[PDB]
């Protein structure tokens, strides 16, 4: 469970690997060695309490040490590979990233949407439950508080208040006296946000009463109460929601779509489905409202323009903008979009 | 370099189940067995890759291949197998030509989106690294720490003060600094004067060619650059009684030393108060929000200083930290 690396960029392996072998030797581990026809040497140690490491010397002056606990084992290979950084001195860059934990009870390892390994500061497992349509995770960071993850992504942090004011509009729209319809927004900040700027009505249409409930438990930076004098929140699939608003030809000041990055559906395409949101969301949209939503992270470029032709094929002619936005405990840049409709005639 | 894949599953007979999958790829097997501790299969192919395959005998079973698409085959093979609580992270390159990696102040684990090396050479006084970043544009790492990216003014405004400063008119001290942001940005404010004061020519040459987001001239109507240690110039300023209306810390972590690593800090700190205005603010870069410690003891030096102190704090969001920032306000206590 825990794996130690430490990589030489040099450059005799031979020499390399018979002047380490000592180090591994005295700590009493057995040594088998792999030679190829120069592509080196793989040494393999094994230890009696479980343990084991890899000495892998390539034929160009990289040698790539591994050791895997089963984890004062700890210490033991700390001390190891202090020995041969210690040695390696005497035989001769070095890169010695920190142990990865593997199989923790608690993980704190939550890739970047670009496909960068990234490790968080969580010190606790707050919560981490299935409900009938996702995997729902809190975790507690250190520095960002607790983290909402959902099927396995980050969604939003306490911490997180740059990306509620970014979806929001950024501080530039007035609240005060409108009609507001937000879409997902379990966590919900952006409700509370807005309730606070005297709304005449938000409404919240999140399709899990288990990250409502969750959330209210622990993303403690009103919701005791899902309806209020100015705010409900509707436990439902935003599409038959949107689809029932256009019926009753209902229209508001603002749209904000904070559902997660694959919306849930439960029909037995991928930008299919977020365009049918869009036409839904603009039908609901009065012609002098916005709609806001998040976008991606900024170097997904040939998804944010996959996106942004979804936006051409809309009932209405529209307009957009936007805008790139720092969210703390996202660990890479974020696009979020403002829409609105294109004057009638 | 070498690139290392790895799987793991949170759960003998899973040994025997994915054998078959390494000796298909041609790859040459053997087995070490622990009485108590599992398994531990290591295979090696003639194309110089090697798998190792961990079982552990209650749940866990963990694979590791290193290689100069075939081993993300296996991998992919390894998985559909097990489904007759999984873990793949990204695949870590060892000894590349671009480096990636640049753990935090607290120790984690961070990749960075780093597709160029714009440059790398050791000065007198420290390694120089600008590296290409897609979304922060270059970042310069000086000692292998991250100190600024191009799409770090964040940084620079928290270290100016988060505008609620006027510049206009003002005299300003900029101890390092030498990536020229603060510098470039209370220019444009248009103070009396600004004194920027930086060890390290190859920085500030380095900065110019490749951090662009003046300096053409290291002088100019408002501002000068003096290339030498901050340390003998404050003593000078303090002698002669010289004061400025701001003093900003921008150096290292590590303030360079051309001969207590929290007396050296103190040192500097009272030197900045004694070459500040009574009426003055002194900022700084404290550290990552993490690192309570250092931060208590950093805290401790502000009372040891020649006259009595108040500070502020603020925690920003630089984008290219990949952690929270300590920024720190300092200033004379009245009377
Ligand atoms: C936390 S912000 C993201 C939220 O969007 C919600 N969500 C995903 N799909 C839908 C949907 N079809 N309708 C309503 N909410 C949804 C998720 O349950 C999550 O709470
Ligand atoms: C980029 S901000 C950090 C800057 O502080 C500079 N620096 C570090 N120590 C000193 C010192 N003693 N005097 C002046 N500048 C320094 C470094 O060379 C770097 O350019």
């Amino acid at each position: 469970s825990r794996h130690s690396t430490l990589d030489f960029m040099l450059g005799d392996g031979e020499t390399i690997l018979k002047g380490l072998q000592s180090i591994f030797q005295e700590q009493g581990m057995a040594e088998s060695v792999h030679t190829w026809q120069d592509h080196g040497y793989l040494a393999t140690y094994t230890n009696k309490n479980g343990s084991f490491a890899n000495l892998r010397i390539y034929p160009h002056g990289l040698v790539l040490l591994d050791l895997q606990s089963y984890d004062q084992g700890k210490e033991e290979i700390d001390s190891i590979l202090n020995k041969v950084e210690e040695r390696m001195k005497e035989l001769s860059r070095v890169k010695r990233l920190p142990p990865i934990v593997r199989g923790g009870a608690i993980d704190r390892y939550w890739p970047t949407a670009d496909g960068r390994l990234v490790e968080y500061d969580i010190d606790e497992v707050v919560y981490d439950e299935d409900s009938p349509y996702q995997n729902i995770k809190i975790l507690h960071s250190k520095q960002f508080g607790n983290i909402l993850i959902l099927s396995g992504d980050v969604n939003l942090a306490e911490s997180d208040l740059a990306y509620t004011r970014a979806i929001m509009g950024s501080g530039k729209e007035d609240y005060t006296g409108k009609d507001v319809l937000i879409l997902g927004g379990g966590d919900g900040g952006i409700l509370c946000e807005i309730v606070k700027l005297k709304p005449k009505m938000v409404t919240m249409v999140e399709i899990d009463q288990m990250v409502i409930d969750g959330c209210k438990k622990y993303m403690r930076k009103v919701l005791d109460n899902l309806k209020g004098d100015c705010y409900q929140v509707l436990i439902e699939d935003c599409i038959p929601v949107l689809k029932r608003y256009a019926k009753e030809g209902r229209e508001f000041d603002y749209v904000i779509n904070d559902l997660t990055a694959v919306p849930i559906s439960t029909s037995p395409s991928t930008w299919e489905f977020l365009r049918l949101i869009l036409d839904l969301s603009m039908k609901v949209l009065k012609q002098d409202g916005k709609y806001f939503t998040q976008g991606n992270c900024v170097n997904l470029t040939e998804a944010l323009s996959l996106y942004e032709e979804q936006l051409g094929r809309l009932y209405c002619p529209v307009e957009f903008s936007k805008e790139i936005v720092c969210v703390p405990s996202y660990l890479e840049l974020w696009v979020f979009y403002t829409v609105w409709k294109k004057a009638k005639p």
